[PDB]
């Protein structure tokens, strides 16, 4: 009934379905680039992490990013740049007690994932206006596949675990 788990995989993934990742380790859990206009990855930050600069290998480069999570939950933090020469900067994030985040690429190639300072009242599905329709997506965790028609089921997992 729940479709998965699938081992970590990199692929030009189909659109309009949700890829729900369930990492057991911190660090990069998701990445995508078209090598031209958009570079995105999500870094899982452990609770009670003092601000630190850490080195990350992602999308054939090695970059330094600042991470921080003084709070008591996990933080899935998105890092994005839109030029090769530009530094990655954190954008949206998900503060959550569960190691679950989900991604969708829509018909125009835009990435959606769950954003929120909490997984209750603040939770929302966000979309980045940066189309990468044919890009390889790296899911660096065991993951599940949920049809767009069952998005509320995905939302329930994001809030409450598998
Ligand atoms: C859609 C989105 O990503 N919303 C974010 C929100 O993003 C906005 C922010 O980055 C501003 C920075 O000045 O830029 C906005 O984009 C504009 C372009 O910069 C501009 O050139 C263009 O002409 O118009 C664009 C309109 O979008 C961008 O949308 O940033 C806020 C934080 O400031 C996010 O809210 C925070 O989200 C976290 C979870 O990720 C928590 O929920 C926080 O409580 C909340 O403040 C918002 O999700």
């Amino acid at each position: 009934s729940l479709d998965g788990p699938y081992a970590p995989d990199s692929s030009n993934l189909p659109s309009n379905c949700w890829y729900l990742v369930n990492p057991s380790n911190d660090g990069v859990v998701f990445s995508v680039t078209d090598n031209s206009t958009f570079w995105m990855f999500t870094y899982l930050v452990l609770p009670n992490t003092a601000q630190t600069n850490v080195t990350v290998n992602v999308m054939n480069e090695t970059v330094n990013i600042s991470i921080d999570n003084s709070g008591s939950t996990y933080r899935f933090v998105d890092y994005i740049k839109t030029s090769s020469t530009q530094a990655y900067g954190s954008r949206n994030y998900l503060n959550t007690a569960h190691r679950l985040q989900a991604y969708r690429r829509d018909g125009d190639g835009n990435i959606s994932n769950y954003w929120g300072a909490d997984t209750q009242g603040d939770l929302r599905v966000g979309t980045y206006s940066n189309p990468v329709p044919n890009a390889v997506i790296n899911l660096n965790a065991d993951f599940y596949v949920i049809p767009d028609s069952q998005q509320e089921t995905c939302t329930e997992y994001i809030r409450g675990g598998l």
